[PDB]
């Protein structure tokens, strides 16, 4: 074990908060407050404390697909859309701290307000869903400051980490990246998937990841299967844990 | 920078709970429950979950002197007298990691049920302090199946951690190791302090080094001053905060 494995371990193990093993809010299929070991290994439920709820397999996914494409030279910055405590975000950072990578960026893009109301332009699944009930329960509004004081509290606050502060039809068209080597993609929704395929996918390089957090969810696969049949897009769709998948841009 | 160099930073940051930052028992000078900044830095408060209470300036200490006794080659191994939920000891054994150190182990010595109740055969400051009145207000008695708990949650328990269960007097003068590079004493009491410097400071090599957390107690530092009175030993005693000192053996 180098420095770097220990960092990155320890780092997974504090933003997810197998630590000190915080409580669950009781929410959806989650029906009592206990940590459950199993269930943050996987990302199942939904920390009353811990920076991530992705859990330890999607953590680790994180890690290899950012080290794959620093690894293999692919070009371009790190994007997750859809970031509430920051902590997939934070790690993130961590990961090209440690390899001393200085010329990429890691985005974080959020409303900074948790899910959108409903309206008449939402998909007819979102507006059933209607993922807006449920953040208050978990806690999910969480502001751009408490995000930008967490990553501070790793010492991972620094240039290399910008904002992107709005709803993601008004952020990803004109988000000033030129290109990506990861694309993480946690905002549950059709529209939000949708939004940030159809606006930030085509700054993907050839050999970047395509991370879908909750396909699980049937309004966002729904979203990844259209624009997939789109684009033509055949890329293996290949599974981390029991909510997300994702594919290697060929 | 390094690998090395950042997980031992997460590390202190980690086990003194900088990045949950946990409310703080409300007792002795503490008056309110929340997060101060400086007082976690500087090891004042009493922690309700992190998982050591020396703080951030205490723990470079413990690392500026694993550090010091590896590249002096100052040979033995790291004791701390008093360990609460295992964090110092968490963290020593997290340095000899970072380092890929396999040949020095941690040992780790409490009671693992808090301070004793006093005796007749107690020094009258320890009788007047009567530190037993504490255990339960800031959660003290730690069991030893919980410390284990604690080093596994870091992926640091294993064969090069060591634990001493029991009262320092009945532990200390038979404890298996031969040599130690860093002492660290950490049982606030006159009677604990004058059982470990009794029987585990002549085993501390020349060139180790020898911290007392507790120098700030009345008890404490009459203890120290008598036992380096009747040995001769001058080494300059070096503040490291308000609570702290620590010395080098010539
Ligand atoms: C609490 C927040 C959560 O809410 C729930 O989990 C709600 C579960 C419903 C109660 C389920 O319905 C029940 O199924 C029973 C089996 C039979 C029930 N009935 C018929 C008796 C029926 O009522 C769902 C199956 C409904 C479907 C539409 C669905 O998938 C909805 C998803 C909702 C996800 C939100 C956001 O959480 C996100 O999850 C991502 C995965 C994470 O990565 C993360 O991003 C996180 O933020
Ligand atoms: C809560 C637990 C704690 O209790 C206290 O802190 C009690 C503080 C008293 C209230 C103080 O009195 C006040 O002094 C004011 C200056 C004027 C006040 N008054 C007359 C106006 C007078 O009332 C003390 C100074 C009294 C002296 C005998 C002393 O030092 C006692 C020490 C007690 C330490 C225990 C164990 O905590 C350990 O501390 C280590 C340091 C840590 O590293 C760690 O190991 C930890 O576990
Ligand atoms: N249309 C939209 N635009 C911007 N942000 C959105 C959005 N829909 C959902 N969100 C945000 O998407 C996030 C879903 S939860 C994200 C979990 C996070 N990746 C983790 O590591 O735990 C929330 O922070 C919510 O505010
Ligand atoms: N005579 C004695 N023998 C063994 N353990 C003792 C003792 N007197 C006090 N202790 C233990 O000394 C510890 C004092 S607190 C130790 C704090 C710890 N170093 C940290 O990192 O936060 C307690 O765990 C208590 O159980
Ligand atoms: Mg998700
Ligand atoms: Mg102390």
């Amino acid at each position: 074990s180098t420095g770097v494995e220990l960092y990155l371990d320890l780092l997974k193990r504090t933003v997810s908060n197998f630590i000190y093993q915080d409580a669950t809010h009781v929410a959806g299929l989650i029906t009592q407050a206990a940590f459950v070991e199993e269930a943050r290994e996987s990302g199942e439920d939904y920390p009353t404390v811990a920076h991530t709820a992705i859990g330890m397999k999607r953590l680790n996914n994180l890690q290899h697909c950012v080290e794959s494409a620093l690894r293999d030279g692919v070009p371009g910055d790190v994007l997750e859309t859809g970031v509430w405590r920051g902590g997939a975000c934070i790690f993130a950072r961590g990961i090209l701290k440690a390899y001393d990578v200085r010329d990429r960026t890691v985005w974080v893009a959020d409303s900074f307000q948790g899910f959108p109301k409903i309206t008449d332009d939402d998909h007819p699944m979102d507006a059933e869903m209607n993922l807006h009930q449920y953040n208050a329960a978990v806690d999910l509004p969480t502001s751009l400051a408490t995000v930008q004081r967490n990553f501070s509290r790793y010492g991972l606050l620094d240039d290399q980490v910008r904002f992107l502060p709005g709803w993601f039809k008004d952020t990803m068209p004109t988000a000033p990246f030129e290109r990506l080597a990861v694309l993480r993609m946690d905002g549950d929704s059709y529209g939000a998937t949708m939004d940030v395929l159809t606006h930030a996918y085509p700054r993907l390089s050839p050999g970047g990841f395509a991370i879908i957090d909750d396909y699980c969810i049937p309004a966002c696969r729904e979203a990844v299967h259209e624009y997939r049949d789109r684009h033509g897009i055949s890329d293996e769709i290949v599974e981390i844990d029991r909510q997300g998948v994702y594919w290697r841009r060929s």
